DNA sequence: CCCACGGCCCATCACC
DNA sequence: GGTGATGGGC
DNA sequence: GTGGG
């Protein structure tokens, strides 16, 4: 499908979902919204009543009736009100920062803190994290070409191998099935001396070393398995690289592979591929995969030394993630 | 009619 | 000060 | 808001 087919309805469910998540904190209305615009997204024709889109699984009574408000008008009566409400769309916007979610959006709101510039001159009302959000606004709104990808990649799995070179790392998300661009970067990690049943620094090393580089430039969150901060790709005379979300997560050894398949997935493969497990009495979550017994009692978690490994124990063929979109 | 809709790390708040 | 709750993000 | 038990 492409846009213009159905996109003033997506785009329709799209903005009220996200007044659902952001100003009446609703966040399973949300979601509601969010899968009825992609089942729509996907759907072959041009929808000509709210009884068609019914037919479709995420699309119920209400939204039927808004698509036919759509159609009939052009306009939802309801959406074209709460976009000229000063309050609701200056909550809703301000989530765009990265930190400020739908409760501090409400508080700022609530003592005249309503725009951008608002936040620029009360610094001392936004924590670190917002801090951050509101320096690289800009940027974080930018997607990331994968050809930026691949130069971050580069830098990434050399440091990553400079500091030991028993270290393994993977870049996942969309940008490991192919993706031609990406939101940001997450980076999964793991070393042979980290194990389930296993030092509290073989995180913070890495992330010391690619700050060394000046290729993190601001941490945003650190603990001893999950780093979430911001990089940036080293100017050529030429203009500067957008500042990027980058997130490095540690992982035990023995549950990496089931991390990294996950943390690729897409989300609708993972759910296809955890159904099509329990089918075959396993159960696959985002660390372990273990088998189920006869009145449904997990058992211990099964060796796992690749992703194919996983996809062996369920007898499906290995799956490339380029192959993985569901 | 009524409940699920992912779960967990990290930063920070609420309270003791 | 310590413990658990909450907000936020993914 | 939707679906399902
Ligand atoms: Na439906
Ligand atoms: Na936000």
């Amino acid at each position: 499908p492409q846009e213009t087919l159905n996109g003033g309805i997506t785009d329709m469910l799209t903005e009220l979902a996200n007044f659902e998540k952001n100003v009446s904190q609703a966040i399973h209305k949300y979601n509601a919204y969010r899968k009825a615009a992609s089942v729509i997204a996907k759907y072959p024709h041009k929808i000509k009543s709210g009884a068609e889109a019914k037919k479709l699984p995420g699309v119920g009574t209400k939204i039927a009736e808004k698509i036919d408000e759509f159609l009939a008008t052009g306009k939802l009566r309801k959406l074209e009100k709460i976009r000229q409400d000063d309050t609701s769309s200056s909550i809703n916007f301000l989530t765009r920062v990265s930190g400020i979610g739908p409760s501090a959006a409400r508080k700022f709101v609530d003592e005249g803190i309503k725009t951008l510039e608002d936040l620029r001159k009360n610094e001392d009302k936004l924590n670190h994290h917002q801090r951050i959000g509101l320096k690289y606004f800009g940027d974080f709104e930018k997607r990331i070409p994968r050809e930026e990808m691949l130069q971050m990649q580069d830098i990434v799995l050399n440091e990553v191998k400079k500091v030991d070179s028993e270290y393994i790392a993977t870049v996942c998300g969309s940008f490991r099935r192919g993706a031609e661009s990406s939101g940001d970067m997450d980076v999964l990690l793991t070393h042979p001396s980290f194990t389930s049943e296993s030092q509290p620094k073989l995180l913070h090393q890495v992330v010391e070393q690619l700050q060394k580089v000046h290729f993190i430039t601001d941490t945003l969150s650190k603990g001893e398995t999950k780093f979430m901060g911001v990089c940036q790709l080293p100017s050529k005379d030429e203009k500067e690289y957008p500042h990027r979300r980058i997130d490095i997560r540690l992982i035990p050894k023995d549950q990496y592979y089931c991390g990294v398949l996950y943390f690729t997935g897409s989300d609708i493969f993972n759910k296809n591929m955890r159904a099509h497990a329990l089918e075959k009495g396993f159960t696959i979550n985002e660390y372990t995969i273990r088998p189920l017994g006869v009145t449904g009692v997990a058992g211990e978690p099964l060796p796992v030394d690749s992703e194919k490994d996983i996809f062996d124990y369920i007898q499906w063929k290995y799956r490339e993630p380029k192959d993985r979109s569901e």
